[PDB]
């Protein structure tokens, strides 16, 4: 998160550390067992830690859960980044509480203007690179499509939305990768990708989360 603040420990509760022997994307818990990233986080042997703030200190509310099973959208193109969205079931049930909590999924898509909360662990610099240990937080709003559209002509599908500040200096970034983009209390977005970060004219791209709750649910139903 580039432009950020510090989130506060454990203030984020769905926000989830995807490990594999080091943090290389944030997800989202959606309910005890099931968490929801990006495609391009994909990967096997996958640990999930929820309940972190410092991810490079045990502060005791963390919960260390193997992922059992990895879904890539069916239509994942890694090229386009179209249906950047990936599942994930924990081979065991988290246990919920006011620091580890699942986010809700939307019943209807946001609309530009809505400010939103994005968070990770990723670089906090537009130039170079800084990993901060502790969870970053940046509040943005939805971009209107026609924003979206011009800023990244002929790569924006109806899968995507766009969310920052034209002006730059304050977006998502590497390793924020597959966290959520939490509106009005409910998952709109994943950090999917982006020019650089923080650039101007070139604000995060993510994926809309609205289109595939049918999907979310009825594989969430049948694994
Ligand atoms: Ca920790």
């Amino acid at each position: 998160i580039v432009g950020g603040y510090t989130c506060g420990a454990n203030t984020v509760p769905y926000q989830v550390s995807l490990n594999s022997g080091y943090h290389f994307c944030g997800g989202s818990l959606i309910n005890s067992q099931w968490v929801v990233s990006a495609a391009h986080c994909y990967k096997s042997g996958i640990q999930v830690r929820l309940g972190e703030d410092n991810i490079n200190v045990v502060e005791g509310n963390e919960q260390f859960i193997s992922a059992s099973k990895s879904i890539v959208h069916p239509s994942y193109n890694s090229n386009t980044l179209n249906n950047d969205i990936m599942l994930i079931k924990l081979k065991s049930a988290a246990s919920l509480n006011s620091r580890v909590a699942s986010i809700s999924l939307p019943t209807s898509c946001a609309s530009a203007g809505t400010q939103c909360l994005i968070s990770g662990w990723g670089n906090t610099k537009s130039s170079g690179t800084s990993y901060p240990d502790v969870l970053k937080c940046l509040k943005a709003p939805i971009l209107s499509d026609s924003s979206c559209k011009s800023a990244y002509p002929g790569q924006i599908t109806s899968n995507m939305f766009c969310a920052g500040y034209l002006e730059g200096g304050k977006d998502s970034c590497q390793g924020d990768s597959g966290g959520p983009v939490v509106c009005s209390g409910k998952l709109q977005g994943i950090v999917s990708w982006g020019s650089g970060c923080a650039q101007k004219n070139k604000p995060g791209v993510y994926t809309k989360v609205c289109n595939y709750v049918s999907w979310i649910k009825q594989t969430i139903a049948s694994n």
